[PDB]
Order: C-alpha cells, then structure tokens, then sequence
DNA sequence: ACCGGAAGTG
DNA sequence: CACTTCCGGT
C-alpha cells in the first residue's frame, strides 16, 4: 500500500540502489540513472508487470499539478521534490 | 525526452 | 483519490 514519491524516496535513501536513482545532491533533486530499472521495481511493488517509464513517469507529472515535485528542466530523467508548507500537507495525508 | 487529456481501475 | 493506460502532440 505504496504511493509513488513514497516507493521513490525508499530506494532514493540508501546507496544500494546508486546505479539506477539518486540525489544530485543540489537540493531535493534526484535523478532516475536507469528510468527503466525504476519502472521495473516499481511494477514489481504493486504487481503491475506492463509498467515502463512513460508510464511512471505520467504518475510523476500529475504530481506536479499536486505540488509534491516539479521537473528540474534542462537535466534529462532529473526531477525535484517541493519544499512549500503545501507540498508537506500533501505528503502528511491520503484518502 | 517530455507534456497533458481523457477514460478506466483498485 | 492515486495512479495506469494509452494515446496524440511538440
């Protein structure tokens, strides 16, 4: 019972899992190293074997519109997670 | 690579 | 709600 920024800041946190996601180190950006490999494990974590990252990635950009984390534009497979008192109200919470 | 829209699924 | 699917579009 995972949400996705969830599932990410799990594999995000220990350097096991440096090959494939990770902190850019520039604040609360992160880039997907292997995209695949992310979309992989995440299919496997909620049994969902078709997923890719085209798919995973749209599950990323409606968090946008949500305000959990925005694009950092320009830094191919690189994302960022918010720091606004919404976004912590957003991840405090789900239905 | 990256962006939604829109329907559909637990 | 929180994605998943699956396109069309730039």
């Amino acid at each position: 019972s995972l949400q996705l920024w969830q599932f990410l800041v799990a594999l995000l946190d220990d350097p096991s899992n440096s090959h494939f996601i990770a902190w850019t180190g520039r604040g609360m950006e992160f880039k997907l190293i292997e995209p695949e490999e992310v979309a992989r494990r995440w299919g496997i974590q909620k049994n969902r074997p078709a997923m890719n990252y085209d798919k995973l990635s749209r599950s990323l950009r409606y968090y946008y519109e949500k305000g959990i984390m925005q694009k950092v534009a320009g830094e191919r497979y690189v994302y960022k997670f918010v720091c606004d008192p919404e976004a912590l109200f957003s991840m405090a919470f789900s239905d």
